[PDB]
């Protein structure tokens, strides 16, 4: 089977392009809309619309395989690829990718998603959105041309042997850390709610009690609205690092303070997501270590999740390396090519380190159906509802997903 | 072609069953959620997860086709279809739907919508949302089956000859009807911003004092954060009949006010959905029909949009037959088959009069791009971003299928 065209077309996405350079220093919030000058190359407002890519490969028996190039709401901040706008990208996918596409025969995922993952235009890499939506697009393409899901090329190309089975799915509520709450519940999503806990004083609290009442509220308010009784979501909160900054990042200090809190989640288990956050990756490494030795030698079943300073496959291996946390999170538009995600994944798998398989409120529904399927084709700990903020949406696209590629495996199990 | 095989599975949707009859007698408010007792058969909260039922049917050569089941917020409210929960019909679907698809041949899709459309079980018509599931189902496998898309198949069967081209996007802002609004102007839809205008007193003003004042912030508002100057989206704002109720349905007061509201809105063009709701159907059409005449004779160039009273196929002839209103909303969900969709468009076409492709915010990601494709080929005056009420979310989803099918057809221009 080969390839026998390629188009673009430039679409939307479930969120925001922000100018974070300029809102710190000092952009107005205005309704949905941010005012003043820019401060990123590349931006016209401080806030714009988000932009996708929708790559189609058109197969030799008339299947359109699909897959979307998008990037992080703060795309073109510090560390990140320029600002993702479809009129400055798609150029470049139809002058330079796209003859490489086409004519190109269709054989196993892994060999040509790593050869365009690492493709170079006049010597440079791809940017990360390019590379995130043709890898997606070389996936279908190998379903489609095999008659088979997304996950299974997955499953039998990097995880062999495996069953394909569903994985809980995390909802994230952003400030809105109540009503979105009340969403969740509804929705049944099975860990939540993330709740932006981003500032010391106001958030977390002084010595973190804020917080700690946050907690209780969110088990009680679970309890109260819960359709069913056995329904039992995971608590996973992001603090930023501000348990650390609360506590000069002082181990016992900090395992205390998590145990306060598991002790108010019960019966509901708690994952912290950044309790610290320091200077630089290998103090990461061993600020996260040594926090999760303290917990795990005190019998506190309480887990954390890495985030800062963990970005690329070589950080996921490092961190994994060195017990640095007990889950990882796999930032899928961070990482280019979709086979990273893969690889990621599965490095975790091989060495007991959790994978939690993520994402962007800022893509679209064809790319968090895609990684959803890798999600479950590599054995996740959990995958993100994405994308977008209503919440209900991000669920609706990746639990429906998961659902409808179960149904399918097991036609073939 | 054959369909070989054909599996169901429960999934959400972009937004909730909510009890309609329990709010109305006085269900309280608590976060997001409603309390007090439900009142409807089948409730078990007043407020509660919106379902579907995804429907695929597997083809001889291993490509599987796609539709799904979906109904409206007010789920089994007075005239409706009963609460439509994935456990009571995804039986009814495998007992008694599935043996009769399963061994198909796959011909043209008008004949085999409207066999499923009108199908009985015990003598009793098919939820409107199952109609609605099975034949998005069907029109994929048509479409998958000729290699063409979906709109390409409405088209050739049901507007031969017709270029198909973008088609204008409407977005609904719910109550936020100021913060949405900016989110619709970042986004660039076409046609906005519904505004739920439901209340006399609080939303339209007692002598619409307040709906004014609102065209006219929107007015600037636009103009202040349109990204291009020649951004120039249509006004539609939904009044629930309260400009009747203020007006005590007086023809020429109704005109005056609404030509108060187009003066307001220029230079942009105004379209006033639900102006009066009165006791019948036949003094509906009536009132729709001779406000119509009045606005169109002073040369007042604003539009009104029907809804209440017109539902079925039945009801869109009778509004079209006597130009009550300027466009009707062509309620998706609710006419169960999707071949009674393109019924209806062509019908308000052949007739002058503008076909709004609606839908609700409780259906899927893949319905709307199904009813959005249908839109496009029978060239619909304008199409409703769906589902979900992030906005975000429901203009990615039809505005991204819209860019794609272009480009798709496009190749075989
Ligand atoms: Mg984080
Ligand atoms: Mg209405």
């Amino acid at each position: 089977m080969k390839i026998v065209d390629v188009l673009c077309t430039p679409g939307l996405t479930g969120f925001y392009f922000d100018d974070q350079r300029a809102i710190k220093k000092g952009a107005g919030h205005d309704g949905f809309t941010y005012t003043g000058s820019t401060v990123t190359e590349g931006f016209t407002q401080v806030r714009q619309k988000g932009e996708s890519i929708s790559v189609l490969l058109v197969l030799e028996d008339g299947q359109v395989a699909h897959g979307d190039c998008a990037a992080v709401q703060y795309s073109g901040a510090g560390g990140r690829d320029p600002l993702f706008l479809a009129k400055d990208f798609i150029p470049v996918i139809e002058k330079e990718i796209a003859p490489k596409l086409i004519g190109r025969e269709i054989t196993n995922f892994k060999p040509m998603a790593e050869e365009f993952d690492k493709m170079t235009v006049n010597g440079n890499r791809l940017h990360t959105a390019i590379r995130y939506g043709i890898t997606q697009a070389i996936l279908d393409a190998v379903a489609k041309t095999r008659k088979v899901t997304m996950a299974e090329v997955i499953r039998d190309e990097y995880n062999p042997g495996a069953e394909i089975n569903a994985v809980p799915v995390f909802a994230q509520s952003g400030d809105d850390r109540y009503d979105n709450v009340d969403k969740m519940i509804i929705k049944e999503a099975d860990v939540l709610p993330h709740a932006l806990i981003n500032n010391v004083e106001e958030k977390l609290g002084l010595k973190g009690e804020k917080l700690l009442e946050y907690v209780k509220w969110l088990r009680d308010r679970i309890i109260k609205l819960r359709v069913r009784e056995d329904y039992a979501p995971i608590f996973h909160i992001d603090v930023y690092g501000t348990i650390g900054a609360a506590f000069d990042v002082d181990i016992k200090a900090m395992a205390d303070y998590i145990q306060t809190l598991a002790e108010a989640a019960k019966p509901f288990h708690l994952r912290i997501e950044g309790p610290m956050d320091v200077e630089d990756r290998q103090k990461q490494m061993e600020a996260m270590r040594d926090l999760r030795a303290e917990l795990d030698g005190r019998g506190v079943d309480a887990e954390l999740v890495a985030d800062e300073w963990c970005n690329t496959v070589e950080d996921v291996k490092f961190f994994t390396d060195n017990k640095a946390g007990h889950m990882v999170q796999i930032k899928t538009p961070d990482l280019g090519g979709v086979n990273n995600i893969a690889d990621a994944i599965m490095y975790c798998k091989a060495n007991g380190m959790g994978a939690y398989c993520g994402g962007t409120c800022n893509e679209t529904n064809r790319s968090a159906e895609v990684t959803t399927n890798i999600g479950m084709a590599c054995g996740a700990r959990q995958v993100l509802a994405k994308p977008g903020m209503g919440v209900d949406e991000g669920m609706m696209i990746v639990k429906n997903e998961m659902n409808r590629v179960l149904a399918l495996v097991g036609r073939r199990k």
